């Protein structure tokens, strides 16, 4: 792997421990260059034993991807990497409240409940981060509640850019493109016209918008992967979750459109969100 | 998805259960059809919630492998599948006692193996890739993991997502085996992106390590990412504690970097046959 000086960090100053691909937390000693002694609570991504060829490319991609990113307040964020000689490191930002899923799963009526505020905060959080996301020529692909991370102070971080790719970045119209990504948050055109755009990935939005309400359901109760697309054109869209409003609602099947370009841009959905969270806390 | 009739069977006599890609344990009524109502316990393979469209590519070709494979006491068998209206379901023979990993990590120093118990296992699995190897099928991801155990202790290759004909492999393109676990993988698979059964003796080679360790973890400390550089140079894991200087000797053979001078299966079972008769 080239030598990249300003993200390498020292594997002597990382201590590895819990588990939490293959993830682990771990103490990283200075890795903040403001505090050069201080001993820093992360997350570290590696290669298991059991690792192949493509995971190990996959997991390079996945820092590349990362580091080109930039920063943002709704975006996990790269701390630095071990890269040269030993095992691939990267260091990542630890979010103590763990994913979004088992997150929001955990807090469900009989923990902490979630309010209809703190949902709608939620989704506009993600839809920030998409929102620059996108402004960086960024396609996720792989968006779903399994893969935002929550802070200790509830703060949304959109994870696992191990399918992300530029926006120039992807073979369209090939029959191998778009094969790996989990069908029943993936976009039609992802698959049958094998083109990805952000457009794709407000769609996904809107399936991880109905996780989000159902408080961290399985999309498409009851329906198997292989008969979903057929029925996702004869129309086919999951039911307004439970307590959801009917504007929150549409605003999913807005981006559940057949027609891209006919679904919502995610500037679009960051100041619906926001205005409706904003007048809920009025 | 074709309708293959001969291998279909009716969903309403299959009963899903407990977990055991997503394997779980199931009751399938008739699924022998020499006792059309008597329940029989199969394993049930199917796609996950999360599944990707190569993951469904991916057990579609693993059913048909088995379809083409046929019969042999080493190799889990395919009982039938539920292919029309509805989830894929690739169902097979029920190993009571899961994984050769698992199961040998289990018996450590819960009942003990002897070391006739570990060529016995080693010998059957030998035949299991013979036979696979005469079928023209390479199974490229062999390992203790991938290796079930039914109640009898019979052993049973399985996992065959990898599995392909010999001649369906993309000769040098750089894409070609860029899924096999690295430490079960013979140099070549990678060095010049081809594959042939003498890989599968190298994998095999593992597998030997594995059985002799009582499931220890290949190239222990060595990571991935510096594991073929160490092998390129000649590195191989060490003699397993206990494990005779004979089959080491074999290991070795199996991991000789120029392929044709590895053994064959056909040699490793008749080799195995004899040092096993003479343990007994």
């Amino acid at each position: 792997l080239p030598e990249d000086p300003k993200w390498e960090f020292p594997r002597d100053k990382l201590t590895l421990g819990k588990p939490l691909g293959q993830v682990v937390m771990a103490e990283a000693v200075g890795i903040d260059k403001d505090k050069p002694k201080e001993a820093v609570t992360v997350a570290v991504k590696m290669l298991k034993d059991d690792a192949t060829e493509k995971d190990l490319s996959d997991l390079v991609s996945e820092m590349e991807m990362m580091k080109m990113i930039g920063k943002h307040k709704n975006i996990i964020n790269l701390l630095g990497a071990c890269t040269q000689d030993g095992p691939l490191y990267v260091i990542v930002a630890y979010a103590s409240k763990g994913n979004l899923r088992e997150y929001l799963r955990a807090r469900r009526p009989p923990e902490e409940q979630m309010t209809f505020k703190d949902l709608v905060s939620c989704t506009y959080q993600l839809a920030r981060g998409m929102e620059y996301l996108a402004s960086q020529k960024c396609i996720h692909r792989d968006l779903a509640a399994r893969n935002v991370l929550v802070t200790e102070n509830n703060v949304m971080k959109i994870a696992d850019f191990g399918l992300a790719r530029d926006i120039n970045n992807i073979d369209y119209y090939k029959k191998t493109t778009n094969g790996r990504l989990p069908v029943k948050w993936m976009a039609p055109e992802a698959l049958f016209d094998r083109v990805y755009t952000h457009q794709s990935d407000v769609w996904s939005f809107g399936v991880l918008m109905w996780e989000i309400f159902t408080l961290g359901g399985s999309p498409y109760p009851g329906i198997p992967v292989e008969e979903l697309f057929k029925l996702l054109k004869e129309g086919h869209r999951m039911d307004k979750p439970a307590n959801c409003t009917n504007e929150l609602y549409m605003m999913m099947r807005d981006c559940w459109h057949a027609v891209p370009s006919q679904r919502p841009t995610f500037k679009q959905l960051v100041e619906d969100l926001d205005r409706i969270l904003t007048l809920t806390t009025n």
